[PDB]
């Protein structure tokens, strides 16, 4: 099944978001047809406390509005573009469809997809969007996905805790900075393990030594953000059980070795 440690996992980073831009319907359609295991989502909370997908708490990177999401209602997001940026930023990769792609909230994700998808769920520290993981957990409950189904990622341990009493089978997966993954401790690995189902580090601070300490305590491992062919092989030679990636069907294709 989907949380079994021999099982490889694709997780289409923000969708496919080497091909298409990030955190959009399209995306998350490139990434299923990519054959991409999970879609991957970051929240946001609006003014008016709808939970949107968007990986930044502002506007300005990925649309053609500016500001911090929470100063804006939701109906001011839905008029905004969400795929012109990327036409910009990579000019190369660059097609018309792109121009006036919309913010999603995870509501249109969530029911747009329905089973068929599986989602891996970002949450903030409990502190930054008060009742962001109450209403993700009622959002999932209202479209029945309440496993593998969806997997919580988070930074904050906290959450991930909270997540975990609230709903002891909603599998969670400790997010991992470069410098936490560099001075990781069994004992910290054992903690880990207590709430979450997994751990989620910066790939470059991965050797074989510390890929195979996490493994040793059953967890599972899922680096970000891997976008290079050399990198997913030499990931996957060391252990790590799936990835997060800009570029599922390049992954898709070399996990079939391992
Ligand atoms: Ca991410
Ligand atoms: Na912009």
């Amino acid at each position: 099944n989907l949380l079994s440690p021999d099982r490889i996992l694709t997780v289409a980073h923000r969708g496919a978001s080497g091909y298409v831009p990030e955190h959009t319907i399209l995306s998350y359609e490139t990434a299923q047809k990519m054959k991409a295991d999970f879609i991957e989502l970051d929240l946001q909370m609006t003014k008016d406390g709808k939970l949107i997908v968007m990986h930044d708490e502002k506007l300005d990177r990925t649309t053609n509005g500016m500001g911090w999401v929470k100063d804006h209602t939701l109906a001011d997001i839905k008029k905004l573009d969400a795929g012109s940026w990327f036409n910009e930023a990579y000019p190369e990769k660059a097609k018309p469809q792109y121009v006036g792609l919309k913010v999603p909230t995870l509501e249109e994700v969530l029911d747009r997809f329905g089973k068929h998808a599986n989602y891996y769920i970002e949450t903030k520290s409990p502190d930054t969007y008060p009742g962001m993981e109450e209403k993700l957990i009622a959002s999932l409950q209202k479209h029945k996905l309440l496993p593998g189904q969806v997997i919580i990622q988070s930074f904050s341990k906290e959450s991930l805790v909270k997540v975990h009493q609230l709903q002891p089978n909603l599998p969670t997966v400790q997010l991992l900075e470069a410098k936490q993954m560099a001075s990781m401790t069994d004992a910290a690995l054992e903690e880990i393990k207590t709430y979450a189902v997994g751990a989620g580090p910066d790939y470059k601070a991965l050797n074989q030594e510390n890929v195979r300490m996490i493994r040793s305590h059953g967890l599972l491992l899922h680096p970000y953000t891997v976008n290079n062919e050399a990198d997913m092989h030499r990931l996957l030679d060391w252990g790590v059980t799936g990835v997060f990636t800009n570029y599922p069907d390049l992954f898709h294709k070399v996990k079939k070795g391992y």
